[PDB]
């Protein structure tokens, strides 16, 4: 089951890409009559050598991952290529602008929930996803999303409980908490400064004028990374989304506090938000 041929992986079309590589949609059919699984295909075309040791780190991590709100993983075929179980309502970011005026926000609030368990669990497997954002987040139905994309994934040490990256930027900044701009340091608690601008994602519908690299750039005015972190620094975060829920906007505050361990965790997120 693991061992996916590739002469039997009939290609459909194209998906489209993550933080590195690309995906693409197939069918995988060993009988050769199109009766078979559609299915999730990841693969490096153009790519470097560091892009190649993250994708040999993805693929074992991922294979070790067990939750209902994180992406599948089916297995590998050989020309390394990462099969994953097939959302067929695509990503987050593209649902809720799309389906805008369906969606309350008893709805989103449902998201939220399924995003912090998956995240809570990411965390008792002491690994750090790095790119929490509404386009990594897949959409299985209305009433189901899970979490994808864990190109940038690490684990934890075995002695630590922070990860210091040596490389500087492989995603947007405007996701990134204050101690990974200023000294790359990674961890479950820069993750939950993440899910704090997740959470504003949702509640904006992932509306193109009030997203996160939009806000933030008028207050940077006319290096955009050093800028980011002054604001951050001096207090300035996002507003409250327009009808947010008063709930909702404390605990995004609360996920965005200075300090790491002043921010809550997954688990202590959780209920908080499924009491609302
Ligand atoms: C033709 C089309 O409408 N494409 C849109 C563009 C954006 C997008 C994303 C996912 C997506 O659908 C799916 C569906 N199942 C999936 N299984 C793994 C996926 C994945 O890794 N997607 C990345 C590109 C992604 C997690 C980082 C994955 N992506 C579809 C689209």
């Amino acid at each position: 089951p693991t061992i996916f041929e590739e002469r039997h992986l009939k290609y459909i079309s194209q998906l489209g890409k993550g933080n590195f590589g690309s995906v693409e949609l197939c069918r995988y059919d060993p009988l050769g009559d199109n009766t078979g699984a559609l299915v999730a295909v990841k693969q490096l075309q153009h790519s470097g050598p560091d892009q190649q040791r993250d994708f040999q780190r993805e693929i074992q991590i991922l294979k070790a991952l067990h939750s209902d709100f994180i992406v599948k993983y089916r297995g590998v075929s050989y020309s390394l290529r990462l099969v994953m179980e097939y959302l067929p309502s695509g990503c987050l970011r593209d649902f809720l602008q799309r389906h805008r005026a369906r969606l309350d926000a008893s709805r989103l609030l449902l998201y939220s929930s399924q995003i912090c368990k998956g995240m809570e669990y990411l965390g008792s497997r002491r690994c750090v996803h790095r790119d929490l954002a509404a386009r990594n987040i897949l959409v299985e139905s209305e009433a189901h999303v899970k979490i994808a994309d864990f190109g940038l994934a690490k684990l934890l040490p075995l002695d630590k409980d922070y990860y210091v990256v040596r490389e500087p930027g492989q995603s947007p900044i405007f996701w990134y908490a204050p101690e990974s701009l200023s000294d790359n340091i990674f961890s479950r608690q820069s993750d939950v400064w993440s899910f704090g601008v997740v959470l504003y994602e949702l509640f904006t519908y992932c509306d193109k004028s009030c997203s996160p690299s939009a806000e933030f750039l008028r207050m940077m005015g006319s290096p955009a990374l050093s800028r980011l972190l002054e604001l951050l620094e001096e207090g300035q975060r996002l507003p409250a989304p327009p009808a947010c829920p008063a709930e909702v906007h404390e605990l995004m505050k609360l996920c965005w506090a200075p300090s790491p361990q002043d921010r809550p965790s997954f688990s202590a997120l959780g209920p908080q938000l499924d009491m609302l």
